[PDB]
């Protein structure tokens, strides 16, 4: 059950309630299509039907030549001032999994995985470096066509197949087709997994296979499209026929932990001289999840997706941090963690629409309210930082802008208290601490009020 | 007719001339697809026809089965310094369609709509919440299934199908495996709305029976490419029978307000010596609409879209301020509002692109020219900040980096003035202030005039 | 070969061993679409082929239809603070592009391309402003309905046509129903090219007529998926039986000259009171490149791409600088550049992987450690700054997060030096410098000790 509290001294929410699902760590599975190798078509036969299975069969060579160009590269790719993003670190995505398609260009490793899935579609197979995979083959062009196009394209005669098999043809080729239409565009490397790539069936089938813990089975199941987003498709050989590309799968390593979101918007002096005020933000919006006796918080949006009241979030854009970090919700001038805000004059006023609810700061000449679509205005917001529920609130808006409000289930608390941004004088207000903090303001204006004292 | 200013004082350019179309709102349309619900599929026959029947027919029932996974998740989705991004608010972009989604849920609510596309394929449908939508049934595979597909299905014989409704039967269900397809990369929310999803012709159609006023039909219908990106598409319910999904329609309530576009650039001194330089930008790039006595300023170029002289903006990403914003491209010490820049000591080479000329910003042993195609270099740039426009122009050089100018007709003016950099005393002169104004720099110089002053 | 140095002192590192491909440049090509002008479909006959015709027919005319209205518009798209990105410069990416497009609305002009095209499916054609562009036809539909689909359509009788003729209809006019489709919900404006724009052969072909080095056909014929990343299709006009759009292709100004790669993690010391220590960190990370005697720098990851030991790189989001700008890495405190520094005061741990290791920034309590996959733990990081390469280690964990390491083979060289955060005297060193360098950093620190020599 999700709740909510905002903090009036602080102006920001933090909305509690929630369940991890944490990346943790990845899985490396050998995703493998068994390709007829043909060339000629001999068949001098000018039959319309012959015809269609040529051009199909034409489609089909220039697949497999555009998959060769794509597997001569290596695969890479590339995964505001309010947020500490800048002060993550930076990962190597599709690191594990490209390790692994380097493997498969070894001489023998090809031919080691056929032979596995030779009379199975699905084997476990050691590689020449020593690590295990699964590895599935999902498509078989190479027996449909030697057993199904072989006489219409091996021989001058060329009996003519019936058009079922032009059909059928086209059905099983398409997937070939569409999955060298992803790479080609994607230089090697998609995500989301599509279903091209790996199929509603084929994904669950994989899960369940993979050892791991009968809870991962069922959350990863639960939220097939989740895991999708989190997946890595990675164009590795085509070679010997057999085109076999890495599908890099999420491992949730912590489950279940609560998780919580903190919302920020400015807090400043509400004094009527324009340009007299001072204004403060903490900084340290985002998500929050407990791990290993620690806090991994998420300051990106993008890097958390929630479901219902579970929360999918990826380490590797995270940073680890005490726990004591939740206390600057509780109490921002606590001794024990530094709680890290911006300082600013710029008094502008906005919106953040939370999980129960909407803070609205409210400053200036601004017209902030808030509606219920049967009543309508229900609420006018006075200056400086205030917030409502979104229990018989449908929308907020803050000047031009109008914001609908989550009508999510859950109760919120407002917590008074006296707007912290009053305990400051403005004669010595640092308004210039982009990227600060408690302390660190505090101790600007001791040097301020040092080079006072010294004058005096 | 687009106009263009050049402010040679404070390196910036305003084009002015532009059409407002913001998105204020939402309006929320229920789709729907009438599914036939079928299992079995009781026939021995092992007919060419009939196993392309049964292949299609299982697509069909795997995307059911898919949609109705993805049915169990609540749909959600997360929608530089020299930009004032950061101020922003934080919106919830489909809380709106979400909401509607959530009253589907709702026990004979599903029947309810049923009820009302029973005879036709277009109703309004009052929601037990108490809230009306625009429904419409876009496909009807229930029909087709049930009056073209079921003797094939529902009975051992098993009269064999022509082929010609093989081929039928796979262009209609095409359209319910691609929407599916989209919504399982998507976790259920897509953007924008494809043809899939809504075809031109049933978009056009529902713009027509949206109660709106006929400017607004007549904007979203000669701009459909722009209403589909501004557009969500929500799954929603797979229940009964029935397909139903939500798609959010912007509502613009903004319209014909002129619009402008700012262009900033950084100005420094350009003083031999070199790092003896100080630098100054205007922090306020973005565009520009009047809005109900105030004015809405977008700080983010993702934020709108230019379709000719009519400017596409979402309120969401956008700040309420006063008119008095527009005094700092006239007289950017006026005393009415606080004109926001930062400095630096970092001069550093670069050009803007604007829409009818290019601003460029020549520091230190930099190259800086631009070219006609036919004659080559016709200007040399010195160092500082200056301005050119698109006529006679086609390309800029600055560095090793060649831009394109904008071939937009359009007459520019180039506003002669002292640069304002030049008034400062580098000796005073606060060099890292990230974020801040021309009154914030007053102060800071005025402090450091003063510590000065008790020192003398 | 690839290699790296660490350089402990200023916690970063370089990779060098690339080779450059800098697009510089672009090359604007005419693509055409023979198309039928078809209105009525006269036919009363019921003939189920017929209908499987007519359906596709009616498609045929949507997307020419929805392909006008794309045409009424004026193309045009939109192309953290540990990184310079706020720096650059803003171009305008498809102005060459549309450039053209708006030469073939003239009159005459598409008259004048038809006339080219009529013989041959490649030429090049002389523009009424004076421009010389490769233009080619690589569909021609108006051939195939005209031959194969009149008697069906333009007569009541409709002499049935064969099955085989209904699928292959299907098939040639699947790809102008996906080219409508991606421009439908990109606004006429895609990146990168898809096949459907532009087939693999018909690129390569595109490629080899293009009057380039040998040098740059080879190396966009072996690097297609890139260059395709690196291309715009822009929807121009349907007009008088033909489609056309203008496909915009890099140009390689520069190549195989040597790149390196920069890489930074903050520097702190390592005190154990909680919050008394100082931070700094080198602001210039990104990719380097010489280039016409100076260096092209490209802050952001997004701008460059790696294939194998080749980087592919975009001049419009660089920055030209004095060579001497490489100074940095082998000595910060150079008089010949000044190079480019953050302060702060917020000690967090991260990494940051690198081509061949691993920087680690280990502050506070965080568990940080270097693992083999066979042995486990075989290094435990300390506090400050530290790396490790890539040869034995294949994970690194900081606090929660497990990164996973290029294994990319080369060499990497361990630079040692004092941590050069531990010259500076925390009582007046500034950390409030978001974006700032060293001898910025100095400036101040001289400011510091006058006030306090003032005093004494
Ligand atoms: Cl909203
Ligand atoms: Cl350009
Ligand atoms: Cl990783």
């Amino acid at each position: 059950n999700i709740t909510e509290e905002f903090y009036q001294s602080t102006c920001s929410a933090v909305s509690k309630g929630y369940l991890s699902a944490l990346r943790t760590g990845w899985y490396t599975s050998v995703i493998t299509i068994e390709l007829s190798n043909i060339k000629k078509i001999k068949c001098n036969g000018t039959d319309a039907k012959i015809k269609l299975i040529k051009q199909e069969l034409d489609k089909y060579k220039n697949a497999v030549t555009e998959l060769q160009l794509l597997m001569q590269s290596t695969p890479a790719t590339n995964n505001s001032g309010r947020s500490l993003g800048f002060l993550l670190g930076v990962g190597s995505a599709i690191a594990s999994g490209v390790a692994v398609s380097k493997v498969l260009h070894l001489e023998g490793e090809v031919n080691k995985i056929k032979s596995a899935l030779l009379s199975t579609n699905k084997a476990v197979v050691s590689l020449s470096n020593g690590v295990s995979v699964l590895t599935s083959k999902v498509l078989d062009l190479k027996n449909y066509i030697d057993k199904q196009l072989l006489p219409i394209v091996n021989k001058q005669s060329c009996s003519i197949p019936n058009i079922e098999t032009v059909i059928e043809f086209q059905q099983k080729n398409n997937r070939l087709l569409e999955i060298t239409r992803e790479f080609s565009v994607n230089a090697g490397v998609t995500t989301p997994v599509s279903t091209y790539m790996l199929t509603n069936s084929e994904l669950l089938s994989l899960i369940n296979d993979m050892p791991i813990t009968n809870d991962q089975k069922k959350l990863m199941s639960n939220n097939v499209q989740i895991v999708r987003q989190q997946s890595y498709s990675i164009m590795s050989i085509i070679k010997e026929e057999v085109l076999a590309y890495v599908v890099q799968l999420p491992l949730y390593g912590v489950i279940d932990t609560p998780c919580w979101k903190l919302h920020t918007s400015p807090l400043c002096t509400t004094n009527t001289k324009e340009g007299s005020n001072i204004c403060l933000t903490r900084t340290d919006r985002g998500w929050y999840c407990d791990n290993a006796g620690s806090v991994s918080f998420f300051p990106q949006a993008e890097t958390c997706k929630v479901q219902s009241n579970r929360v999918f979030c990826d380490t590797m854009n995270s940073l680890t941090l005490p726990s004591e970090v939740n206390l600057c919700n509780v109490d921002i001038f606590n001794p024990k963690y530094d709680c890290k805000i911006m300082t600013s004059k710029t008094d502008v006023s906005s919106s953040v629409i939370t999980s129960l609810g909407a803070i609205v700061s409210c400053y200036g000449k601004t017209k902030c309210t808030a509606s219920n679509k049967n009543r309508g205005i229900i609420k006018t917001f006075s200056n400086g930082c205030d917030y409502v529920s979104n229990k018989g609130v449908d929308t907020v808006s803050v000047g031009n802008t109008l914001y609908y409000v989550n009508k999510q289930e859950g109760k919120s608390l407002y917590v008074k208290g006296e707007p912290i941004i009053n305990f400051y004088d403005p004669l010595v207000f640092p308004s210039d601490q982009f990227d600060a903090s408690i302390s660190q303001v505090n101790e600007k204006i001791n040097q301020s009020l040092a080079f006072i004292r010294k004058s005096d």
